[PDB]
């Protein structure tokens, strides 16, 4: 049996370049959060280990942090990925998937994880995948540009253009192309467009709306 | 539920410096083969990372290699943990518990491991702990003095080990003594102790097989 085979609510991966508005997205989901298990990228986990700050210290030097950096974000979303809940639906900002298909892949093509690091990475990820279960039954693709990303991410971190260039091609080949191994089906959204008011056709019948 | 709950064979674990005749030791059960489930220390597996010597790099350069190296050597400690056996009897060279509590400790103590990596370690092993079951019923203690075991390095010329210092098997004498003596550790299960600075060659050899060519008319 694998880890955790018991958590098995409805599980949906929003997936995104910086700057796709995912965290816009998320927030729209609040009102649902009595009947949701929502999941928000656990960046302050990441600014805190036991002490630690691996955000910055990789975005400072990721030569020397990007092994450990990764290692520890793809904890953080395995402990999401697992956390149990009585609630029907659980919706996830990101996963262990954008960790190993995205953001790894372009640490090794940027040369911050040397082949000897990346080979280690990989035995864990296959591992990880033979030993732990990971509901994933639906992703919904923030799909933007660089260009429209990079005027996003100006309003905060030193992040390049390029930088995005890379990230988007690495969704597209995943998300689009289906060059990695697709756990489940994607939707896709132009996150190009302002996503402020998406989904407001549905209102909850709680609503006051619905008040006499 | 944790992973391969149902590898559940009564698991031994030899646990020693380097130098203190684990080799030797887990040789003698070699005759039990059909019986036990004999996994010594996969050295190989660290030898050839698709392509790469990790064991090498190590030795050469600890302060880039020993974050990737221990997270690997963590890993292959973790496939003989969960080795399923229709075998009754586990016996290990090593387990996770040295890599953690030995091996790691040591390497953050000689900044090898910067408090970030440690601490994303230790986050790992607790995780891995939740995850996935790792049966563990009797660790046999190679004890040794250092002195003996640097001299055993010598005698070998085992071309990674020769240039060990001294230094280095007494840090890590004093991290089994902490964890194998004096349960500074969590400790899953009972420890007994071999006095290794004896030779190991001939122990055990009291009980023969009863298949034994010995017991033939
Ligand atoms: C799963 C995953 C999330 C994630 C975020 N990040 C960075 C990019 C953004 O600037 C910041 C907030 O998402 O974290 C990364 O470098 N690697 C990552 N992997
Ligand atoms: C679990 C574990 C075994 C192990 C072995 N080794 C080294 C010590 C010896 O020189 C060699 C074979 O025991 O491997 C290490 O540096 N870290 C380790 N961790």
């Amino acid at each position: 049996m694998k880890y955790a085979e018991g958590t098995r609510p409805f599980t949906i991966l929003i997936e995104g370049n910086i700057g796709s508005g995912k965290t816009t997205y998320l927030n729209h989901f609040e009102k649902y959060k009595d009947d949701i298990c929502l999941l928000t990228e656990p960046v302050e986990k990441w600014r805190n280990v036991n002490g630690v700050n691996l955000l910055e210290l990789m975005y400072k030097d990721p030569k020397k942090w990007a092994m450990p950096f990764v290692s520890y974000v793809t904890l953080t979303m395995l402990q999401m990925h697992t956390q149990p809940t009585n609630k029907k639906v659980k919706i996830m900002e990101r996963s262990i998937f954008s960790a190993r298909y995205c953001f790894v892949e372009n640490m090794r093509r940027n040369g911050w994880l040397e082949q000897g690091m990346y080979n280690t990475l990989e035995e864990w990820y296959k591992f990880i995948e033979e030993s732990i279960h990971i509901q994933a039954d639906l992703i919904i693709y923030l799909r933007t540009s660089p260009e429209v990303a990079y005027e996003r991410i100006r309003k905060e971190e030193n992040v390049p253009l390029e930088y995005l260039q890379q990230l988007h091609q690495l969704h597209e080949d995943w998300l689009i192309h289906q060059r990695r191994p697709q756990s489940c089906k994607v939707l896709v959204l132009d996150a190009d467009l302002n996503l402020e008011n998406i989904g407001t056709e549905y209102q909850r019948s709680e609503s006051s709306i619905f008040d006499a």
